[PDB]
DNA sequence: CGATCACGTA
DNA sequence: ACGTACGTGATCGC
């Protein structure tokens, strides 16, 4: 059972409790919070939010870093409080990352599926109490405050397991001192969001509308009829019936037209370059322009993304609503669109710092490569250097084809290589792609001896892990089905490597935020995407910053090698190049 | 409403 | 025979 307040009592401000704050809606960017509950060693407690969140003594426990509170995706609730202008502390353990660390591919999205790791199952999935989709609502007060008070009791009993389980995987460090305070520097960046340039943004949409209206009416006369472009059934049977196209990849249901094989079949009619032009303005105008402006919010004309500290499978951050760390940059057109991208205040500039090379570092550092490692102690150009060794040739030697094929080698390292991966991906046959691997080899047999390591020990541990404990089971290793197998090893020899890095930058965070708060600077982190940090800064910050940031990231972890950070500013996102 | 294509990023 | 890790939008089916 569990008491229904009416008002805060002194016993529900103990200095040690399960705490929920709920907020249903999935954006919780300025959303309500529908209830709150709290169990402790006193009791159980439901509180009504606009009663508890008008109680000084509630906001002030809230706010008091001495009174612990457990919790579930703590983000949530601190990000929804700064919103309502209260500060949430003291949150010591968060369940929802206590999971993650413990196995990522649980996909734990709510309390019930954490718990039921656990053999605990006296609480009901949040779809089961909110409904999916369209009939998603807040349910009536008795069956709210039932499910909070489970929750908040669920997250009690289970702190001590999960803690326990952290400690024999050695990963109670990561849980404490990476990702508990990494949570509350997301909730500062998400709540603080990027300024957008509307104006402009809608300027480019104007204009990408009368290109798309020219490339639209090329094709058309070029096909001889009218169809729907962003239709591949449609357009397959334009390509590779009326116009009679080869056909090299067929899909499951008819015709492939990625635009791997649209380049190849671009020889033979000009219908193809457009075809590629418009579906690079169409995602431009849709994901880019038409997307962006559906979620910038039309007071502070901010957008404010979620940062998903727990959903994938290396350690990395993923980011939505909207998605800011799939910004266009690789192509002139679509890099334009940082020009929105502003500092949110009048003479600030954006700072932009990223890790050079930072996988490659990593790999060095882990396999232990002397070549490797003395090609980074070097500073060499990693891919020339990498070509030079392949194909056996001098610096002055290597062609811009050789850098580009060993560039691609050296990807293919870092992801899981395969002599069939690598052929798909350079267009040559399987072959020739095992030379390229095996001189590869023959130059970095460290490299070698890691892969084949890494490999048997996912196999005889069951997981992988990365340099900050991270892990990643890999159960399929042992499959006897030759594509899941392979799947399995190119993830024990991706994963070490991309989570490691995403350890790294992500102590660097931690770290900078702390020496700017001693510096007493405003610079203030915006956006992290993967191996860099975007921040924004007064333009009298400038120099401080230039020396500052990269070296906090260069010292965030000491490997075999050194770690590199490049860095621009400039007065949008864009020009911090 | 739901997988599939496709394409954007590191 | 599939390059590693993500998110969004569109079409198309029921």
């Amino acid at each position: 059972a569990f008491t229904l307040a009416d008002r805060v009592t002194e016993e529900m401000l103990a200095d040690k409790a399960a705490l929920v704050v709920e907020v249903v809606e999935e954006n919780y960017h300025d959303a309500p919070i529908v209830g709150i509950a709290v169990v402790n060693e006193h009791g159980r407690f439901f509180l009504r939010p606009e009663t508890a969140l008008a109680d000084p003594q509630f906001v002030a426990w809230l706010g008091d870093e001495t009174k612990k509170k457990s919790m579930f995706d703590s983000k949530r609730a601190a990000v929804a409080l700064k919103w309502k202008g209260i500060e949430l502390c003291g949150v010591s353990f968060d369940l929802l990352l206590a999971a993650y660390l413990l196995d990522p591919a649980q996909g734990v999205d709510d309390v019930a599926a954490a718990a039921k790791m656990k053999q605990y199952e006296a609480v009901r999935p949040d779809e089961a109490v909110y409904g999916k989709g369209a009939k998603r609502a807040v349910p009536d007060e008795p069956v709210l405050a039932e499910h909070l008070v489970r929750k908040a009791a669920a997250i009690w009993a289970l702190e001590r397991p999960f803690l326990d389980e952290l400690r024999r995987n050695e990963q109670d460090r990561l849980l404490v001192e990476l990702e508990q305070p990494l949570s509350s520097i997301l909730a500062e960046m998400e709540f603080a969001g990027v300024k957008v340039d509307t104006k402009r943004l809608e300027q480019m949409g104007e204009e990408l509308a009368e290109q798309l209206r020219t490339v639209e009416q090329r094709i058309y006369e070029l096909a001889g009829q009218e169809f729907n472009i962003n239709s591949p059934k449609q357009l397959g049977v334009i390509l590779f019936e009326k116009l009679q196209l080869p056909v090299l990849k067929k899909t499951k249901t008819g015709y492939s037209t990625s635009a791997d094989v649209l380049e190849k079949l671009a020889p033979y009619h000009e219908i193809v370059e457009n075809i590629l032009h418009y579906r690079q303005l169409g995602k431009l105008q849709s994901t880019y322009i038409e997307g962006l402006l559906k979620v910038v919010r039309p007071d502070t004309k901010k957008v404010h993304t979620i940062f998903n500290q727990a959903l994938t499978q290396t350690g990395r951050l993923s980011s939505t609503e909207p998605n800011l760390q799939n910004i266009p940059i690789r192509l002139e057109e679509g890099r334009k669109i940082r020009q929105a991208f502003v500092p949110s205040e009048s003479d600030w500039l954006i700072f932009a710092a990223d890790y050079s090379q930072i996988e490659l570092r990593v790999l060095a550092h882990i396999a232990e490569d002397d070549n490797l490692m003395e090609a980074f102690r070097r500073d060499l150009d990693i891919h020339t250097k990498t070509a030079m060794d392949i194909f056996q040739v001098s610096e002055d030697e290597v062609t811009p084809n050789m850098r580009r094929q060993a560039k691609a080698v050296n990807f293919g390292i870092v992801y899981g290589i395969s002599d069939y991966g690598l052929a798909q991906n350079l267009n040559i046959s399987r072959k020739e792609a095992a030379e390229f691997i095996e001189r590869y080899f023959e130059s970095f047999p460290g490299v070698k001896r890691y892969m084949e390591n890494i490999v048997q020990e996912a196999k005889q541990k069951g997981y992988v892990t990365t340099l900050l404990h991270r892990r990643r089971y890999l159960p399929d290793i042992t499959s006897r089905n030759f594509n899941v197998r392979s799947f399995a090893e190119r993830m024990a020899m991706n994963t070490p490597i991309q989570g490691s890095a995403a350890d790294i930058i992500k102590k660097a965070m931690i770290d900078l935020n702390a020496r700017l708060k001693e510096e007493r600077l405003q610079a203030r982190l915006l956006l992290q995407v993967h191996d860099e940090l975007i921040l924004e800064a007064p333009k009298e910050e400038m120099e401080r910053l230039c020396r500052l940031v990269p070296e906090v990231m260069e010292q965030a972890v000491t490997l075999r090698v050194p770690l590199k950070v490049d860095y621009h500013y400039g007065s949008t996102w864009y020009d911090a190049k």
